[PDB]
Formats: structure tokens, C-alpha cells, sequence
């Protein structure tokens, strides 16, 4: 069982609804960033700067930021001291995400898959393990001294 | 997008030298930013915050960062002040990535594609421009203001 902390514009505010009813479903604890309701013309970067402060703050949470393509949702997620979000369009690229990048968001585009391949998708995410392998925290700590400075580390 | 910067470590290398032959063929100016050699053992951190850094301290140029997934790639890219890095996986995400995010970089997966895909995610990257449309700039400027502050923008 996983907390998810969601977020979502009203492109994918429809998905975000169907994913939140799906992880009660399958035994996780979804809370909801916002959109609270369909608004034609509201703004991604809150919702996804929301949940991705959210699950930073509580160790052991995963994120989802929902929107059209995902991916001005995953820029803005990765904005945020400490968030590591990938764009999973795949069940290899959600699960990759946590293996490999030990990703604790990720972000879909609602226009870019059926319900059905996006709860697949969400599935491999939230049931993934972090494979804790040498490289893969070697470059996170690369990565993460990098956002502690802003000083660009050379290259070999 | 006429300059543009690549980045990656060993698993987007050779994907790498192809893009860049590509770049010049079409037109383009490549700029590599490592790896310049096969190394099976680098990071590509280093390289994919190079890419970014220069591409944000360069006017008009674009970038490309390229790995197993891009994921860890484009997270990377990210964290860079200024950088907007999608993860582009089609033709449709490459050109949206422009459209409607501006992004000046992206990251592609090598092992999620064949070459001839590869180069035509480079090519919908490249020539599509930036709409400059209100609610695009509007959503890119709230989150330039969220790296300037931190302060999370207010959620409806």
C-alpha cells in the first residue's frame, strides 16, 4: 500500500478522477493536489509544484501529475528541491523510472493513452521497487549535489 | 534551432554520434557535450547538465539529451535554472515539447526506438516553432517565477 499525492490541469483533471478510484481500489492511499474540478483554462505548475512538495516533504509518498502530453506537468515537478519525475508513456517506463531512477513521481498525458494503458502504467509504478544498485545512486547523488550548489560538476 | 548542444553517457552515446551526423546533414550545428568516447562506466549527469547549461546560456539553440529511457536524462536537465527539458517518445511529444512548452531541450530514449524513429523525434524537435501563445507563456512564466522564489504558487 502507497500514498500517491496527484495533481492535474483539466487536460488531465478526467484521467486523474479514474486514477484516484483506481488506487482505492487496488489498496493505496491517493490524495488529491487539485484540479478539484474541470476548468478549461487553468494552469498546470501549481497542481504539479503541489504534489511534487507534497511528496517530497513525506518520505516513502509517490506522486502522478497528470495533463495533456505530461510533460510541462513533469518539468514543473522536477522544479522542486529534491522531486526526481519521470514521463512514463509505457508499463517499461513507469517501472524503469523506479528501478533505475528511483523516480518518486511520474507524469502521463491523458490525450496520449487509452484508460486502460494509463492504469497499466500507473500499476508498474506504484509497485515497482528501487533496485538500491551502486550507478543509480552514485548519479542521484551526482544530480542531487548539483541542485545543493547550482555549480555545473565537470565532465571527465 | 540551428545551434544544438547533446549530452549523454554511454548508454546514449551511440544514438548520440548518429543524431549528431544527422544535425549536420539537415543543416544544423551540433555541439557535443560528452561523452566524446565510449566509457561504460561514466554518468551522465554531468553531461546532461552541461547540455542544459549551455543551452539556457545560448540564444535560439536547442537540446538533446540521450539514454536507455531519457528519463534520468531529462530529470537531470531539469535542474538546471532556466532549462525546460521534455521527455519526447513520438513525433506528436517532440513537436508539443516546442508548441506548447517551449522547451529549448529534450531527452529520447535510444533502446524505446528504432534509429529511423530516433531521427524523426530529432527532426518534429527541431523545426517546430514555439506558438508564443498566451497561456503557454502564462504557465512557463508562473513556473520561472516558482525557481526564482520556491514560494509554491497558490492552488485555485
Amino acid at each position: 500500500g502507497m500514498r500517491v499525492y496527484l495533481g492535474a490541469d483539466h487536460a488531465g483533471y478526467e484521467l486523474k478522477q479514474r486514477i484516484i478510484e483506481h488506487l482505492k481500489q487496488t489498496g493505496h492511499e491517493p490524495i488529491d493536489c487539485g484540479a478539484l474540478r474541470y476548468d478549461a483554462d487553468d494552469d498546470y505548475p501549481a497542481f504539479c509544484i503541489a504534489a511534487a512538495t507534497r511528496t517530497v516533504a513525506d518520505p516513502g509518498s509517490l506522486g502522478i501529475v497528470l495533463g495533456g502530453s505530461g510533460n510541462g506537468e513533469q518539468i514543473a515537478a522536477n522544479k522542486v528541491p529534491g522531486a526526481r519525475c519521470a514521463l512514463a508513456w509505457s508499463v517499461q517506463t513507469a517501472a524503469l523510472a523506479r528501478e533505475h531512477n528511483n523516480a518518486q513521481l511520474i507524469g502521463i498525458g491523458g490525450r496520449m493513452h487509452t484508460v486502460a494503458e494509463a492504469l497499466a502504467i500507473v500499476d508498474a509504478f506504484v509497485t515497482t521497487p528501487w533496485s538500491k544498485a551502486q550507478r543509480h545512486q552514485r548519479r542521484i547523488d551526482i544530480l542531487a549535489e548539483y541542485e545543493r550548489t547550482h555549480e555545473a560538476p565537470p565532465v571527465p
